């Protein structure tokens, strides 16, 4: 019986990890990550070449984003986008990338490139409460977001290189050195439970938004017919899955609609993730900048969905919804977001049985 309290004071979870880590790590995991796996999710349209707009080796390899795209895979886009541009939705530099070609790992990105970055994403905790305040709950989720990366270049490092062979996978040094508790004051442990709370925020916007995806009207069109019903299949289980694990919200929510206070703050809060994408932008490690893009805009989504609850509830069950919509780069991103911090947690796990 997990319970969270996002009041806007401070905002927490209160769940026991093991809960958690039993659900993610072995109820969750492995169905999800065949769903990721599948055509509709493995490719992201993604815009990697804008430049920055805010100031102007091997790593140069470590970063490179791979843009292989097969013949059919390119034919098959076009199918999409003609799909999607006849229904119910509102040569650009944005192109599909392959998320398998390019997992999210060490890259070698760092030193002040890296940390200016991480500030300036902060610097956006600017909400109405004419001037800011800072929310906690922001604080946290970019703070989960932050670990979940980290942990993910730890658990995914480039351990040996030689003339010859690479070797990637765990290196214990860096996670202890990142988030062990005496190592880093207390400080890792807290990062960790706000990359729970990320984890936790994110599988609640994915519980609400079930309604979406259950109408017979939706469809995951990719280029094979009885695939996309097979995807269909699976992404359902996971939800129901999800919507099963019993996580509790106060009442309190900010996401709670009292009409004026909470529409401004929905909006808000998209404002300050279009601002992060864009300080995507003038990240110069391209792997980081498409799970940058990927991953903002898929929080972005998440926090959307929970601000909606009203949109959803008065959904129409069985014709195309107007009110409320989703695109296919928002859902691609959503789930492979979620995939990013599933991943995270699983890691965890990971880390812990190699310490012993
Ligand atoms: C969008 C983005 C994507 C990235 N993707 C990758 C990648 O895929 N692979 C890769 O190797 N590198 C990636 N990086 C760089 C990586 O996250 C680190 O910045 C880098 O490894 C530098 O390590 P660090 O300890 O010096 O700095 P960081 O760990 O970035 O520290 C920056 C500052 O924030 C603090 N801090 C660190 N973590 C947290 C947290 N969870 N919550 C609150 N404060 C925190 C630190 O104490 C320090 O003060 C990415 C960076 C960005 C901005």
């Amino acid at each position: 019986r997990c319970f969270c309290q996002v009041s806007g004071y401070l905002d927490d979870c209160t769940c026991d990890v093991e809960t958690i880590d039993r659900f993610n790590n072995y109820r969750l995991f492995p169905r999800l990550q065949k769903l990721l796996e599948s055509d509709y999710f493995r490719y992201y349209k993604v815009n990697l070449k804008r430049p920055c707009p805010f100031w102007n080796e091997q790593a140069e390899r470590l970063g490179a984003v791979d843009e292989s795209l097969s013949e059919e895979t390119q034919k098959a886009v076009l199918q999409w986008t003609k799909h999607d541009d006849s229904s119910d939705n509102f040569s650009p530099e944005a192109e599909y990338v392959d998320l398998l070609l390019n997992p999210e790992r060490y890259t070698g990105y760092k030193g002040p490139d890296a940390w200016k970055i991480w500030n300036v994403i902060y610097e956006e905790n600017c909400f109405k409460p004419g001037l800011c305040v800072e929310k906690r709950a922001f604080y946290r989720l970019i703070s989960g977001l932050h670990a979940s990366i980290n942990v993910h270049l730890s658990a995914r490092y480039l351990l040996q290189e030689t003339w010859l062979e690479k070797k990637w996978g765990h290196n214990i040094t860096e996670f202890q050195q990142r988030f062990d508790g005496i190592l880093t004051e207390g400080e890792g442990p807290r990062r960790l439970k706000n990359l729970y709370f990320l984890y936790l925020i994110e599988l609640r916007a994915l519980s609400k938004v079930l309604p979406f995806f259950e109408r017979p009207d939706f469809q995951l069109f990719t280029g094979n017919k009885i695939q996309d019903e097979e995807n269909k299949m699976l992404l359902l289980e996971i939800l129901h899955e999800i919507k099963s694990f019993p996580l509790h919200f106060d009442e309190n929510s900010f996401f709670a609609g009292d009409k004026k206070e909470a529409h401004k703050l929905k909006e808000d809060f998209r404002l300050h993730f279009r601002n992060i994408s864009r300080i995507m932008d003038c990240v110069g490690c391209f792997k980081c900048r498409l799970w940058g893009k990927l991953q903002t805009q898929g929080l972005g989504t998440a926090l959307k969905i929970l601000f909606s609850e009203k949109l959803i509830a008065n959904m129409p069950e069985s014709g195309p919804s107007y009110e409320f919509h989703l695109t296919r780069q928002e859902i691609v991103s959503l789930f492979n977001a979620f995939g990013r911090i599933s991943t995270s947690v699983k890691e965890l796990e990971n880390f812990r049985n190699l310490l012993q």
